[PDB]
């Protein structure tokens, strides 16, 4: 009845069988991403060449949170040292706003102080709670899968896992769909 | 001259030995374990089969908390994943009030956010400080060694082994006691 | 052109041989370190028989903070139980007011809830953020290099790196003198 990571990923694997463009893949499944993770907002974020991004899809509930879709946000959002981390150690970040603390876990969850610029940036947006783990094809980074809620909570590691399966499949579907767009 | 772990442990084994009331072996442990770990309030809780408890032994200093010895805490106080950290992985978990954080070692201390019910909970009764110690008997979940102050202070790991070591050595008192009343 | 860690080891190992008292090699590295972390006041800390200390070295920038040069501090200012970790686990600190938590790596990163009196401590002097890492001659704890900021920040792995040579570097400086005022 309730919605399982399984029967998500069954549904996103079955849009890759339909040939479905890409766009309309990730689209129609950040939909049900939301539904599960149950928070108020979940994007996706696509990589541009120059480092910086757009939110290509996303997923609000009830508006408790505004709609930044289609927005383009510049690289220096993503500095560097940060942008490493997702690249080499495929970290997911966990960022609580109400103790100013980051959780990162690499492909136990360690707790430290984020830094006030990136908190600031949340904040500003009205996010309390953010959860992010960046999707590739191969090695390649291509964008960030990310939850947003508008108050505080405690992510367990289930949801990370959960999290981590949706974008292992997103990889099969990007990669699927490059193959099958091949000249 | 001082007390350390080491002459409280003789004690308990002692106490075992003469074959004390198992009810006096708890209530007369709980106030050297206040003492040893110098803080306001010091208690034993016991499970009932439903998932509820009772406070059953309390040691306060100078009435600086109140007492709640004999009350009962319902089962949702303690959730599903919560009490499944404290019979599988036999969870210590250090509750800091102030940084909104919770420490937790399983049997070095990784420290997250806490969920913020849990510290409304805690402020409710007054404590900026809380150290949790799972009491078993035999495989089986029995009790809580609880560990309360009124202000905020830190908790070495030092401290977490003196709980561990004083929650095996109720352990076997428990245990023994049930071989010794067997009808 | 730029300033890195390897320049400004590589100074302190050139003001070495030329044979200059450990007093100058000590005054004109702090504000060579200062420069490399950019933080508003690095002091180097050299420890009394008696457990107290006294700041011998210090560099500030643009007055953002009082001087501390030529100051005593008791010994009673880092407990027993810092100073252990100081002497077995040669522990570098990171504290992090805002948050009120301290980071410590032994020779990655675990953040506890630092003690409050300690927080006051630094908040008295108006900082809020602290790194500290020690300094030895042989096994003997022989100091401390202190690095204070007026502001929050966050301080990496790479960072303490830095740091780590420089007590190691000056420490083959401070080795070196005692060999050469041996009787
Ligand atoms: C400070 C002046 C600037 C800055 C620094 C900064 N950013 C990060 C970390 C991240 N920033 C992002 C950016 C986004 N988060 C999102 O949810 C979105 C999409 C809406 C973007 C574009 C991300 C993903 C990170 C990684 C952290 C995470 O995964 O949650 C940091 C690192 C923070 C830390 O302490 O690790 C820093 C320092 N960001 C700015 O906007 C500034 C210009
Ligand atoms: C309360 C009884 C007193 C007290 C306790 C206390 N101090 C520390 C930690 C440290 N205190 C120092 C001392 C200094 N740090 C400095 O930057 C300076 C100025 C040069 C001094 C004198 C240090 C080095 C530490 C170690 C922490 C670190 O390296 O950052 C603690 C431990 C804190 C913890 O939770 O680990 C405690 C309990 N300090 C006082 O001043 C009180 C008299
Ligand atoms: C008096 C003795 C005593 C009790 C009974 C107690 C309850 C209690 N609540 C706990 C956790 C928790 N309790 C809750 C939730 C709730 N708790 C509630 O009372 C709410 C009804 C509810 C929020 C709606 C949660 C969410 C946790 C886990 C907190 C976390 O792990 O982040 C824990 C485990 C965390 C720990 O080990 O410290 C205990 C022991 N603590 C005590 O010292």
């Amino acid at each position: 009845v309730s919605l399982n990571q399984e029967s998500v990923l069954r549904r996103i694997t079955a849009r890759i069988r339909q040939s479905l463009e890409l766009e309309d893949i990730i689209t129609a499944t950040t939909a049900e991403v939301r539904a599960l993770l149950g928070t108020d907002r979940v994007m996706i974020y696509k990589f541009h060449p120059d480092g910086s991004g757009q939110v290509i899809a996303e997923s609000i509930y009830e508006n408790r949170l505004p709609s930044l879709l289609g927005l383009n946000f510049p690289a220096d959002d993503i500095p560097p040292q940060a942008r490493e981390l997702l690249v080499k150690s495929k970290v997911r970040s966990i960022v609580d706003v109400a103790t100013g603390m980051i959780g990162q876990s690499p492909v136990d969850i360690c707790y430290r102080p984020v830094d006030s610029c990136h908190v600031e940036y949340l904040t500003a947006m009205g996010v309390k709670s953010s959860v992010v783990a960046p999707i590739f094809c191969q090695d390649e980074l291509w964008g960030l899968l990310v939850s947003h809620h508008s108050e505080n909570r405690t992510v367990s590691e289930d949801e990370l896992e959960a999290m981590q399966m949706i974008v292992d499949q997103l990889a099969v579907a990007i990669a699927q769909s490059h193959l099958e767009h091949h000249h």
